[PDB]
């Protein structure tokens, strides 16, 4: 199974919490408030994608509202090469 | 030069705008409100990292404030394999 990184930007608190809860239930590792990672085969990737699409299956109501999820395959080595920047 | 994906979660509007402006000036391609990508060699990666750290060189003032940037190497093929989910 390939490793995936999942990043999201969801302004609605309710929808964001649904996404976080869903990804946790799928067994993905949470690495930041809005970032998860984990291994997914074809079946599990399809389930994740379908669930996330259902959560986003609505219309935006205000121009500054965002709902965006990016799922990208990565390798363990690439993840080890990551740079994380925070307050310092 | 390796391709990088840059995701961030920055609640302060001023700092977020400084990051977006900086990454644009560095020639990275913007792919979402808070996501960029592009090729960086060692020299250019170091400059990007140093600049982003300077922008984050302060102390958080309220518990729900976040400043997080993740830089990860990826390949063009991995990016072509990405899944993007939005409102639908």
């Amino acid at each position: 199974a390939m490793l995936y990184l999942i990043f999201y930007d969801i302004t609605d608190d309710n929808l964001r919490n649904r996404v976080a809860e869903f990804l946790k239930k799928k067994g993905l590792d949470r690495i930041q408030y809005s970032v998860f990672m984990g291994d997914l085969n074809s079946s599990r990737l399809k389930d994740v994608e379908a669930g996330l699409k259902i959560i986003g299956n609505r219309k935006k109501l205000q121009e500054d509202e965002r709902f965006f999820i990016l799922i990208v395959p990565i390798t363990e080595n690439q993840f080890r090469e990551r740079i994380v920047i925070g307050y310092s």
